[PDB]
């Protein structure tokens, strides 16, 4: 029924809108109107404001989300972000300390809820606008099905309209009202025996363990012999060669230099960054960032180690080629796994290099924003 959904400025189960329709549901909205007053928390509950610069704040948030944050369909692997990528992910350029927002049991004084966003310049349909990016949403698994998830959404709804900004981007795995896109993800295994012990990976008696692993060998040597983590230097160089590629697509981020500083520069363990730069000039670019699960109940491993295709551009290699380097630049960094959604050029290139379908799909949802949905291929925004 959505309850809450159905009361928000976001489309209706059934509304589909052509391609000219592209403006807010609700406009001519006024900052001196938004409430002031913090939204109402059960008793024995209250709102606490998160310092993510602060690593004993940000491990609390790191505690939540590793005990309750999302678990795949079958409840055998949990995200497990690491404190150094939440660090990363929430302190981007301008970001408000005052969006990071956290909701304390009193009398234990411990954190069992979080929302958090940044703000972006989104470009939907040619009409870039100041967005914000809703992530890590998280009540505690004791506490769910309490209706706290609305309270927190209407909480950070209410401080984000407080900057005069209406329109705000997210990505579910659940169906809400109502999905701009749909993609569906697809991994690449690279540790396949790893694989197959933890049931990512199945055999068969066509493939035995030795033709599955022959199956998914990769050859140590990059198409793009020159392709090397990115520097302070080849921030203008990137910021070019990507932001002109991103134009092609319908949802995209429009980012500035600073934005490309913070998003790409390497940082171990988070997010890992190549270029390729002919004579002087960034000609092509592959990323991907780290995102851990948590194993639930396996005896042997803990962690399952992943890497998540972020941006790739290639002007000197065909686009197979340089997802092939992707794999393998993956591989040399003790990834089990390469993680891709079908958004932008990808879909094209799953078949040959050995990816499989998922499970499931991204949802990608605006708010307050009245628009004809589209194609994942068209979408040129992965966020985290
Ligand atoms: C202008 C700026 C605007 C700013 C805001 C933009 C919008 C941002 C929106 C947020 C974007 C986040 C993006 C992001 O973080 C990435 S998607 C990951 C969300 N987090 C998880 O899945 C972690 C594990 N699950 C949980 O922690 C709980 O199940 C959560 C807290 C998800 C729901 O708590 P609960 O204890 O299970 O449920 P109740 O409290 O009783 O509440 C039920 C109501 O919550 C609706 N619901 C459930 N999951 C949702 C989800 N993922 N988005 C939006 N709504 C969701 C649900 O449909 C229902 O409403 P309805 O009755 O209408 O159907
Ligand atoms: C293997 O462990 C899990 C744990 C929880 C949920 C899933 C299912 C799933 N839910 N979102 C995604 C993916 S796959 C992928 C590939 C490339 C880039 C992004 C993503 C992605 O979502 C990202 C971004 C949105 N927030 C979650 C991670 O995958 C798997
Ligand atoms: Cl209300
Ligand atoms: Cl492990
Ligand atoms: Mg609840």
């Amino acid at each position: 029924d959505y309850k809450f959904w159905y009361t928000q400025p976001v489309p209706k189960i059934n509304d589909e809108f052509n391609e000219s329709v592209n403006e807010p549901f609700i406009s001519d909205n006024k900052v001196e109107d938004v409430r002031k007053d913090e939204y109402k928390l059960p008793p024995g509950y209250s709102w606490y404001v998160c310092d993510v610069k602060d690593e004993k704040d940000r491990s609390e948030i790191y505690t939540l989300l590793t005990d309750n944050y999302v678990e795949d369909d079958d409840n055998i692997f949990r995200f497990n972000y690491s404190a150094e990528f939440l660090l990363w992910a929430l302190t981007s350029p301008n970001y408000l300390k005052t969006w990071h927002i956290g909701v304390k049991y009193d009398a234990s004084n411990k954190l069992i809820g979080f929302i958090s966003a940044i703000p972006t310049d989104i470009c939907i349909h040619k009409r870039t606008i100041k967005m914000a990016e809703v992530n890590f949403l998280c009540v505690h698994k004791t506490l769910r099905s309490k209706r706290l998830a609305p309270v927190l959404i209407k909480e950070i709804t209410r401080r984000i309209n407080l900057e005069n900004i209406w329109q705000a981007i997210y990505t579910a795995g659940v169906y809400l009202p109502k999905p701009v896109s749909d993609a569906r993800y697809y991994h690449r295994s690279i540790n396949v025996k790893k694989l197959i012990e933890i049931g990512f990976s199945s055999l068969n008696s066509r493939l035995t363990m030795s033709r599955a692993i022959k199956l998914y060998r990769v050859e140590d040597t990059l198409n793009i012999k020159n392709m090397r983590l990115m520097k302070k230097k080849d921030v203008e160089g990137v910021h070019k060669l990507l932001g002109s590629y991103l134009e092609q697509f319908n949802l995209y981020a429009v980012f500035t230099k600073e934005e490309i500083a913070h998003w790409f520069l390497p940082i171990e363990n988070v997010i890992y960054t190549y270029v390729n730069e002919e004579n002087g000039k960034i000609k092509d670019m592959i990323s991907f960032y780290s995102l851990p699960s948590q194993i639930l109940g396996n005896d042997k491993y803990s962690t399952l180690n992943a890497a998540y295709s972020f941006y790739n551009v290639t002007t000197t290699a065909t686009f197979k080629q340089l997802m092939q380097d992707a794999i393998l630049l993956a591989k040399r960094n003790n990834f089990d796994v390469f993680n891709a959604l079908e958004v932008m050029q990808n879909k094209s290139v799953f078949e040959d290099l050995k990816f499989g379908e998922g499970d499931g799909s991204l949802k990608y949802y605006l708010y307050n924003w009245k628009c004809a949905s589209f194609a994942p291929a068209h979408v040129g925004i992965v966020l985290l």
